[PDB]
């Protein structure tokens, strides 16, 4: 028999709402941990319940170190990451901090409140573009990747001009499957960064890229490189995360059209079904990779030191111990305490943003076009493999011309 008790993982999904099978069968097991085999052969745990999800991303023991050689990779790709100096995203206490605290006052509250006259006016700019062409577009290319990178730009200072070139490099390194396409990716998207911080110090710029130039890099309170590698972050996650929610959120609206109806009869459900959104497609689910420093017991089961654990967002979202029947679709459910944006020190530090990005965009294809709806049928959608952010890379629409 070919059983195992550490079944490969990631695996993919199916439907683009929808748990894969093997983590179904995960979130179905007794017990806060489950042992994988990872692509190299090497076996992890994954945390696969909500509330040891965030007392495990809550431990200072799991260390986010992605260059320490028991890492949980989960495909050759991350060898990308290893390879550069961190991001903060890859950095502890009290380094993290140190790092993190240098771009916070770009998504401040009062921040994110005052960029809504904005991206209002990108997200009807590409509307009315979109719809003036007329039906048969696709949605990734026309909209929901384009929206958030122009309003991404904005915040870091770095041009929209050259879209077409850090958009590309961006999906080669998130998507790659091999090593050499990311390390190249990376290294397309790192030169550029590097050219645009030369240039921040020589002529003085607008955008958080231009601010750390001035400050910090001139102070030598941050590398030249960690600053390429955490704008590389704010670039790839300020893109990448609201593209595919985007997308994802149109075919799952359009699967469930009673809760679609309902919320465009009431705009007032809109946030609280963006949260439900959130908590339900998990697009970023194995983000949420870390390393034991020390033993860990979790409840009669023993992390070891050097240890790999993976917290599984997607899985811990689907905990039927907090969501009521966690695999149904509901808008007027309390979504709250979801783990789509993580958990302590790391927990998501664009999720305002994306909140506002969402709820703007899902206010305006109600508004502007009601009569969307997809131009092929949801099996023919080619669906990102688990190895990656979630989502698909063409959506076909038409609407009423
Ligand atoms: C749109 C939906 C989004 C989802 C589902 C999402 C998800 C996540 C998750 C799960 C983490 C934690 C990773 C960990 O614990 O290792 C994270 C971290 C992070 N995200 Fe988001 N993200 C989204 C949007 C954004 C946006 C729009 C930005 C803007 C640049 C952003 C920037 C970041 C950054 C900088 C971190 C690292 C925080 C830290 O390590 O202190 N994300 N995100
Ligand atoms: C942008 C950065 C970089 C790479 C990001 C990648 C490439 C590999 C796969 C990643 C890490 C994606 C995966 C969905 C996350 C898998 C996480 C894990 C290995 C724990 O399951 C998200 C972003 C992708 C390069 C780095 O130098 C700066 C910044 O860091």
């Amino acid at each position: 028999p070919q059983t195992t008790d550490a079944p490969a993982f990631p695996s993919n999904r199916s439907c683009p709402y929808q748990l894969p099978d093997g983590y179904a069968q995960l979130r179905d097991t007794p017990g806060p941990l489950h042992r994988v085999t990872l692509y190299d052969g090497r076996q992890a745990w994954v945390v696969t319940k909500h509330e040891a999800a965030r007392k495990l991303l809550g431990d200072p023991r799991l260390s986010s170190n992605a260059t320490d050689d028991n890492f949980p990779a989960t495909s050759p790709a991350f060898e990308a990451v290893r390879e550069s100096p961190q991001a903060f995203i890859g950095l502890d206490p009290p380094e993290h901090g140190t790092r993190r605290r240098m771009t916070i006052s770009e998504f401040t509250v009062k921040r994110i409140k005052g960029m809504r006259p904005e991206v209002e006016e990108v997200v009807h700019g590409f509307l009315d573009e979109m719809l003036a062409a007329g039906p048969t577009a696709d949605l990734v290319s026309q909209f929901a990747l384009p929206v958030p990178s122009m309003v991404i730009c904005r915040l870091l200072g770095v041009p929209y001009a050259d879209h077409e070139f850090f958009q590309d490099a961006s999906k080669r390194l998130v998507q790659s499957t091999d090593a050499q396409s990311a390390l190249t990716a990376r290294n397309d998207l790192a030169g550029y960064l590097d050219g645009l911080i030369t240039q921040f110090q020589t002529e003085p710029g607008a955008g958080l890229v231009g601010a750390l130039v001035a400050d910090q890099l001139a102070n030598g309170e941050i590398d030249r490189e960690e600053l390429i590698s955490t704008a590389m972050l704010l670039l790839i996650a300020g893109h990448e995360t609201t593209a595919s929610m985007t997308s994802l959120s149109v075919i799952t609206l359009l699967d469930h059209p009673e809760q679609y109806a309902a919320l465009r009869a009431d705009r007032s459900l809109v946030p609280g079904a963006v949260e439900e959104l959130l908590r339900y497609l998990a697009i970023a689910d194995i983000a949420g990779g870390r390393v034991a420093t020390a033993d860990i017991e979790v409840e009669g089961q023993l992390i070891r030191a050097g240890e790999g654990v993976i917290v599984v967002n997607s899985i811990a979202n689907r905990d039927g111990t907090v969501y009521e029947d966690p695999d149904a679709l509901d808008i007027h459910r309390s979504a709250r305490h979801h783990l789509a944006f993580g958990f302590g020190v790391h927990q998501c530090l664009g999720q305002n943003l994306a909140r506002l990005e969402l709820e703007v965009i899902l206010n305006a294809l109600m508004d502007r076009v009601p009569t969307l709806r997809l131009a092929v049928p949801v099996e023919q959608l080619v669906l990102r493999p688990g190895t990656t952010i979630q989502g698909v890379n063409e959506l076909p629409v038409t609407w009423h011309h």
